[PDB]
């Protein structure tokens, strides 16, 4: 598992993300968008943003940043405990958003760019290896229920 020191490691950046959640959805959805312009497609409510200053410009995106970031920050303070926050979004991004675990991976490698940019001296090589331990166990469980159901990445 993660250790209990990795876990405040991992925690005590997320209070940091916590200060300005809507800043730092919007940069993570943004370094995405751009790294992996396929996932873009998967949003019928973003398909139509081409530049990332048409990215920057919407409001919606942002709101869509702050959903994103909740919901993970509700999964991170349970530390391992997860299963009843984690399998809803297992269910909906299996079967109705139909989402690849490999985009949960890009997603994951978004969060720690993002992460390493906006707190530095805050985010050395223990905190990302920690941070990158506790996606990894996300993404784990996550790909465990979508197999269960049938759809394995
Ligand atoms: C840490 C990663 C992620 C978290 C915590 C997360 C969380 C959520 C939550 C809470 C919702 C709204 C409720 C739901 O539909 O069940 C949502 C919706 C959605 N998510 Fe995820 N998501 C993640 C990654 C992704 C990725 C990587 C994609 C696409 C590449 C994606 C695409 C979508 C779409 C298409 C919706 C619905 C947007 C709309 O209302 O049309 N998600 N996600």
């Amino acid at each position: 598992v993660l250790s209990e020191g990795e876990w405040q490691l991992v925690l005590h950046v997320w209070a940091k993300v916590e200060a300005d959640v809507a800043g730092h959805g919007q940069d993570i959805l943004i370094r995405l968008f751009k790294s992996h312009p396929e996932t873009l497609e998967k949003f019928d409510r973003f398909k139509h943003l081409k530049t990332e200053a048409e990215m920057k410009a919407s409001e919606d995106l942002k709101k869509h940043g702050v959903t994103v970031l909740t919901a993970l920050g509700a999964i991170l303070k349970k530390k391992g405990h997860h299963e009843a926050e984690l399998k809803p979004l297992a269910q909906s991004h299996a079967t109705k958003h139909k989402i690849p675990i490999k985009y949960l991976e890009f997603i994951s490698e978004a969060i720690i760019h993002v992460l390493h940019s906006r707190h530095p001296g805050d985010f050395g090589a223990d905190a990302q290896g920690a941070m990158n331990k506790a996606l990894e166990l996300f993404r784990k469980d996550i790909a465990a229920k979508y197999k269960e159901l049938g759809y394995q990445g």
